[PDB]
């Protein structure tokens, strides 16, 4: 669509922790977020699914790498 207009609902459901921090949050942050935004699973499916987003590129799980969970293609 345009740059990244799909991270609107994501950054919102994830900014609760990295709102003004850096976008990249810890796994414990995702387990609580991915477990409620449009998604909703368990601290095991999320902590074991973060290996897909957060891995070492830069910050743990930022929005650019967080949308991969709510829509990993």
């Amino acid at each position: 669509m345009k740059d990244t207009d799909s991270e609107e609902e994501i950054r919102e459901a994830f900014r609760v922790f990295d709102k003004d921090g850096n976008g990249y949050i810890s796994a414990a942050e995702l387990r609580h977020v991915m477990t409620n935004l449009g998604e909703k699973l368990t601290d095991e499916e999320v902590d074991e699914m973060i290996r897909e987003a957060d891995i070492d590129g830069d910050g743990q799980v930022n929005y650019e790498e967080f949308v991969q969970m709510m829509t990993a293609k």
